[PDB]
This record gives C-alpha cells, sequence and structure tokens, in this order.
C-alpha cells in the first residue's frame, strides 16, 4: 500500500511563500540561489570560471531589494592558501591560490553578475563573516587568521574603519597562552598603500597558516596549526549588529570575548565576556590615539557564534568545547553598552562533553524563539535545538545530518531553512523546519559545503533575522 | 496547512542520481529516496584548473547505497569561452581528463585520470559496455574515440576519423561531399602511451554547439583543421553485444564497428531519402574509407532500444527528424535497413535539437530531449517507439540536457542547465501519465545524468545505448 499514487511537489513548496534562498558552497566554489516557491536553481556562479584558483566560497549576506525575484545584491568572500588542506581531501596541489576575494555579485532576475573584487580595491583580503549592516547600505568582513574586520560603504566600495586585534599571552607555552590570560590590544589600522589600500591582500597578514575550522578553536593551543604569529590569535569571526544601531559586537573566539564597538565614533567601548562564572564584561583602555587593551586574567573557554536578538535587547554568544552553552546579556540599555550584564546561560545534561556546540542562530521575527544549531565532528548526527528567548529554555533537539551550519527564517516566521555540509565530502542538503510545530518538513539536495545560508530580505526590517544581527 | 516532502520522495524507490557540473566543475550523487546529497566532488580542489565536468557513465554495483564506481571526463581550452561567461581568463587549463570515481558509502574517492594514464584525453560522450566491463569516451575536437578496459585502465582499441573533402571551401566542405578515412591508432609514446593529453590532437577549438555545423561552415569556429573534422559524439553499444556504433556529427554517419575484430563494418546514413548505409572499404592494414559524394544533412543522438532491434539516429539543422533502422539481424550489420521517420510539422531546421533519450525498459516508448537557444522553453517530446509517433512534448524550461530513467520504468529523471547562467534544476515525470511531478534545485549546468544501475539489464537504458 506503500505505492499506490503519484504526488506532485506543488504543495510543499507553496507552503513557504516568495523567498529566495542564497547559498555559498565552500570547497564547492559556487554560490547559488534557490526559489523556494518552484524548486528552481534561479542562478549560480563558479568562481574558478573567472580565473580564482581557490574559490573556498565562506560567508554571505544579502542587501534589502524591493523585489528579489527581479534582482537583488549580495557579498560573498573567500578563504585562500592553505585552507585547501584541511578538510581531509587527498589534493596533491602543492602551491593553492592565494584567495581570500571579497565578491559583489548582482542578480539580474536572469543571472548573476559577478560586480567587482572588493578584496582588490581596497587590499582587505578577508575571510570569515560576512554581516549587513541593519541599514542594508554597507556591510562588515572579519578574518581568524589575521584578526581584522572592517566596515565597507557599498555604494562606493570604501573603508569605513578597519581594526587589528592582537593577543599577548601571559604564559608564552602554547597550551597555556590563552587560560592563563594575556592583553587584547585593538588597533585602529590606516592604509599604507597608494589610494587608500591596506596591504592586506591573499594570505598577506595571516597569523597562522590555515582557519580555526568548526569545533577547532583548541587546535592551535594542541600544536596542530603552523603560522608564524601562533600565539597572538585571538581568531576573530564576525561582527554583528544591534538592530537598533549604533553599536556591533566583534567576536573573538579564543579570549572568548565580544568587543562591542561605537559606529559612529569607531572606538571600542566594552568586552563582554562569555564564560559562565566569568564577569559581565571587563573595561576596554584607550593607550594611545589608535590603540586600546583589555586585560584578562584568565580564559575560561573558547566561544564563536554571536548574535543579537531583533529587537536588540539581548546578546547571545555560544561558548565551546570547554563550555557548550548559550550566554545572554540584557543589551535593553541602548544608551550605555557598559551597563549590558549577564541575564541567562542556556545548557542542557547532553552539552557536557566536548560536543555538542551550540552554533548558528536564528531568531524568530517576534522575538520568542530562537533556533541554535548543534555540530558534531563526524559521526555523529548534527542538530537543530529550539530554544525559549523569553525563558531562555531548551525547548527541543532534532537531529538532522552531519555537519550542520546556518539557519535562516522566512521573513513572515514560518519556515526556517538551514544547511548542512558534510564536512566537504559526505552528505549535505537544504533542511526546512515548521516553527508552528518544530518539525522538518522536508531536505531537498544541495552540491555545496555551505558555512551561510541567507534569505534575500525585502526590507531594513528583515535584517533583523538575516546575516546582520547574527550568524 | 504544512506540507512534508516524505510522500513526494517514497514513490520513486531507492535509485541515486549521479551528475556532472559543466561549469561548476563538480560531480554528485542524490538520493531520491530522502532528498540528501550522499556526496559531491569538486575538481579544482584537485588542482584541475578548468574541470568542465562533461560526460559520464556509471558501472553496475549490487548495492549502489553502499558503493558504486563511474567515469567522468572533462574538456578544456577555449570550450570555456562558449557559454557567455564574461571571464578574463586568457589562458584556460587544458583539461581533457577522463576520471575514475569511486563511492565508498560516505564519500567520492577520486581513484585514477585515465587521460594522464593511457594520454588519451577525449571530452564528449561517455559510455559503459553492456557488460559494465569497459566503457568508451569519443571526442568530437579530435575526431578520436577510445574502449577501455576498467580493471586495468587500459586502450583495448582507439580510432581517428578523419574528412577529405571534395571541396576545399569551408561553406561546401560537408554538402559537397568527401572521404572519411578511419584509422586505427597505435601508441607512440613508451609504456604503450599515447600522445593526446590536454588540446593535443584538436582540429577545432571547442565542441560544436548545436546546429553549430553552420557556424563552422560560415568561419565562426577558430581551429587549424576546420575542413577535415567530422565532429564525433558517442561511441553506442548495442545491448545484445558484438557491436558499437560511433556518431559523425558533420556527415550525419554512423560507423558500425565489429567490437571483437576492431574494424568498421559498415556506416549507416541519417538522412531521410538516403540510402540505408555505405560499405566501409579497406585501404591498407589500419585504414578504412567511405564515400560520399554529398552530405545531406548533420545528425546528432543515436542508440539502440533496448531489445536492440532498433537504431535511432536524429537528422538535424538541414533536416529534423528521427531516422530508425531495423537491427533485428544482429549477425550481419550490413543488412540494417531504415524502417521509419519520425516527424513533426513543428521539427524543421536546427532547433528543436533532439540531442539526448532514454527508452522505457519494456521499449514502448522513447523520451527525447527538445533543446533550444534562449529564450525558447526546453522540454521533453514522448514518442511511441512501437509506431514510432509523436505522441506530446512539455516544456520544462532553458537549457534542457539529458534524461535517464528509474530502472522500473516508472519515472523520468533529467536536467536543465541554465546555459551556465541561468536556471537549472532536475525535473522529474512520471511515464503513465507523462507529467512533470516536481523540480528539484541543482547547482549544477550538467550534460549529462544518470541512475547507478544495479544490473547489467539497467544499463540498456542507462548511459550504454544511448546518451
Ligand atoms: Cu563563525
Ligand atoms: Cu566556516
Ligand atoms: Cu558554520
Ligand atoms: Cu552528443
Ligand atoms: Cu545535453
Ligand atoms: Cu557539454
Amino acid at each position: 500500500g506503500h505505492m499506490a499514487r503519484t504526488t506532485k511537489i506543488e504543495e510543499f513548496y507553496a507552503q513557504f511563500g516568495k523567498y529566495i534562498l542564497l547559498v555559498p558552497g565552500k570547497f564547492t566554489g559556487t554560490v547559488a540561489a534557490h526559489d523556494l516557491s518552484t524548486g528552481r536553481t534561479l542562478a549560480w556562479l563558479a568562481g574558478w570560471n573567472y580565473g580564482d584558483t581557490n574559490p573556498i566560497m565562506h560567508h554571505m549576506a544579502a542587501f534589502p531589494s524591493p523585489d528579489p525575484y527581479k534582482g537583488f545584491e549580495f557579498i560573498v568572500n573567500t578563504q585562500g592558501g592553505k585552507n585547501l588542506f584541511i578538510y581531509g581531501i587527498p589534493t596533491t596541489v602543492k602551491e593553492p591560490g592565494e584567495g581570500f576575494n571579497i565578491y559583489r555579485v548582482r542578480y539580474d532576475g536572469t543571472k548573476f553578475n559577478l560586480v567587482s573584487n572588493i578584496a582588490e580595491k581596497t587590499g582587505l583580503g578577508l575571510g570569515v563573516h560576512v554581516t549587513a549592516t541593519p541599514d542594508g547600505k554597507g556591510f562588515a568582513v572579519a578574518d581568524g587568521q589575521k584578526d581584522i574586520f572592517a566596515e565597507f560603504d557599498l555604494a562606493t566600495e570604501s573603508v569605513r574603519t578597519a581594526f587589528l586585534v592582537d593577543w599577548k599571552p601571559n604564559n608564552s607555552d602554547l597550551k597555556r597562552a590563552w587560560l592563563e590570560g594575556g592583553t587584547m590590544t585593538i588597533t585602529r589600522l590606516k592604509p599604507t598603500l597608494p589610494g587608500g589600500k591596506y596591504d592586506y591582500t591573499g594570505t598577506k597578514g595571516c597569523k597562522i597558516d590555515w582557519e580555526l575550522v568548526p569545533g577547532g578553536e583548541l587546535f592551535l593551543e594542541e600544536g596542530k596549526v603552523t603560522g608564524t604569529r601562533q600565539t597572538n590569535v585571538v581568531a576573530l569571526d564576525a561582527f554583528v549588529y544591534d538592530p537598533r544601531g549604533r553599536w556591533g559586537a566583534l567576536s573573538a573566539r579564543l579570549p572568548g570575548v565580544a568587543i562591542i564597538f561605537d559606529r559612529q565614533d569607531w572606538e571600542p567601548v566594552v568586552a563582554l565576556v562569555g564564560a559562565k562564572g566569568e564577569p559581565s564584561s571587563l573595561p576596554v583602555k584607550k593607550v594611545a590615539s589608535d590603540t586600546w587593551e583589555i586585560k584578562m586574567d584568565k580564559v575560561v573557554t573558547p566561544a564563536h557564534q554571536a548574535g543579537f536578538s531583533p529587537d536588540g535587547k539581548n546578546f547571545l554568544f555560544m561558548n565551546g568545547v570547554r563550555q557548550n552553552n548559550i550566554m545572554v546579556w540584557d543589551t535593553s540599555n541602548h544608551a550605555d553598552p557598559t551597563k549590558w550584564t549577564k541575564k541567562a546561560v542556556v545548557e542542557d545534561p547532553g552539552w557536557r562533553g566536548s560536543y555538542p556546540n551550540t552554533f548558528h542562530m536564528v531568531f524568530t521575527p517576534d522575538g520568542r524563539k530562537v533556533y541554535v544549531t548543534l555540530w558534531w565532528p563526524s559521526p555523529t548526527p548534527n542538530g537543530i535545538a529550539v530554544v525559549d528567548a523569553r525563558n531562555w529554555k531548551l525547548l527541543k533537539s532534532v537531529d538532522i545530518g552531519p555537519d550542520m551550519h546556518t539557519l535562516a527564517i522566512t521573513y513572515d516566521g514560518k519556515y526556517v531553512v538551514g544547511v548542512f555540509s558534510g564536512y566537504q565530502k559526505t552528505a549535505s542538503g537544504i533542511v526546512i523546519m515548521d516553527t508552528k510545530s518544530d518539525e522538518v518538513v522536508g531536505i531537498l539536495p544541495s552540491v555545496g559545503g555551505h558555512h551561510d545560508c541567507v534569505i534575500v530580505p525585502k526590507t531594513v526590517e528583515d535584517l533583523r533575522c538575516s546575516r546582520c544581527t547574527t550568524t
């Protein structure tokens, strides 16, 4: 009785409404847009076609468009160098392409158009998270090998600001370089080359020869990561935006700190400390016209993914490995981030091992729930946690597949759309979950190693639940 | 109401779709029972800087979900430049690789580069032999084909085909006929290797596009031997064994080879109104000739029905039809004779270009791609393969390519490919109603697709008997 009828897929797609999913491919080298209303891939682009020999397509953010089906724009970046070598692909390449490109891409209703390489224009080759600003007219990119971030103006493709962050360990032994504390220095960079250009193209500036992979923060302390400035790494990750404006939070994985910046004067203002049992924050002291310091007696655990709720009144930071939890601050005081204080921590008995790590997130538009990926190394199924974002309690956990990454949400709040990525070698897919029932409604095929995904927004209100406020 | 996808996938049964990505540079396997992509591989990761992943064939596996093997090839050179992508690359990678890939239940493994091992870089169709123990690759820029042994990764035979035009004027080089010479190649390098890697041997700088015979005649295809090309396409197999058919697009001929003694035995002539066949004359120990007083039309898609009793060749460009031969006499291909032609008022000229097909296992119907340049909708034709009549045409999307079938005969699975820049997808059609049941997303420019077979009987409706 199991094969009594032919079934058409139309009702499945019809439920989602008119939303376009954008995904980067990591080791596939592609970017693609999928129409969730029809199942068609609207367009794709392959970086190698354009002469990028190492197009590790990493992160992306899309800007609001009045009609995504007629056109939209996004930024997607790449890694480079020896990052080709760290996912177990048995390549014999000797000298990988330099990479670290930042591409502006426009969909025109038919195809993608590679508009510009902002890395080549600006001299900032930055390979980790890309976030749109809340107004949709700028974007930030961070890098965790170079420990640089910058905010860019979209219209002019210009650098608004760039900062370097450095670690000076108390204990010079690699094993203890973070555990026993140190000083974090934050320096506002100035361009050094003609045309206001920075000197950070390609692999230039890397302190370590490849990224700290998902769940691999501690690989550095273990001697598993080569580089010239191993004990000076903080592993910057993202600059996420307060949807109320003015503030952004820079995540630094190895110290487990989120540094709050004033975007209106480009200065750091306070450092939030992730670890459970540690203070809410540490002060930032100005030590020169362009230089600030944070002093830490210890680092309890690394942290990684970070985000504001849609109303900006909560900030989340995911502690990992030494602790696996969701740390929550009360950010309701928009006037003064030095008053932001820890208010809750989400924990679970099942999170007590090294893995799972609390990972990428997305909030419902109404702020009632937050969905959080649960990452594990092979072979444990990865999943999605459903958290009550008013009382800060775990509601449900669901298994999905290997190597779960990002979550997006349709802007009416009805469906979460996520990606899993096979460690660049095994099963991959797009997963869709109904937010009313918290049930998976289906998996779609995906040729991708995606560490990101976005739904193309129509308005700045949509950005509150896109790649702007959270990773 | 929410709707779950389970019932949509549950209707298919346990089949794995394998696809190359063309300009994406990938290959991937999708589980049609769950929607998951089981594995993928990106050729650029391995240092192939122009991985135009082109054609493929998979071998029978007792349990595809536990493991399977396939061959996928690539094109290179100026094939990068024919799809309107505004690349600034000046010197494309040479390409023309032939990769053996194994799925191990978890991942793909790049086992070998047979082009490097053998010295034969061949970039057009890949076909499995009927016994699943060998495969052929043809190339229409070099006009070489070879059949390979899978176990030993060795060349069983290789041939070069050349055209000597009667009229040396490019516009008349095929219309006014010529002599086709077939030469059995011998390796020329140490260790029994051929000297045809990368772009070496190309007569033209890219594979002719659909309708591209006209562009070649009009002087719009670059290359060093433009009037000596025949545009070999595929070596397709008689499912009964013994014979293979080598399609040559420009002369519109299918050359039948004896796979036992490796000699050409007869040349089938596509064009309506022309003879069923022409003789092949041996002129030296390694050389044969076919003489044509004229070429009435090019042809492209070629292949056998599952029982081996019909052979099809699709005329295009100057005629647009499906020519059918009675090949019921397995003993003597010189007796294969034209028996039917499928025509339609809507089939004239170059477009639609009917350049892929798949039969139902029972042989009752054949599904044929209907390809057009942008912006005309592309689709699928359904042909009655007993009475030889067109039944139906269904519009799908832009840039339609290959058609596979589930081996229970229930669903056709095809791919469309956006001209490497717009909409792409996997399309599934119910063979009872001849209706599309759905489209799945696909980051791919695929010009091939296969369903991984379990048995040699499955190969009769896979990338073996047709392309
Ligand atoms: Cu991150
Ligand atoms: Cu990543
Ligand atoms: Cu991720
Ligand atoms: Cu063909
Ligand atoms: Cu095709
Ligand atoms: Cu092709």
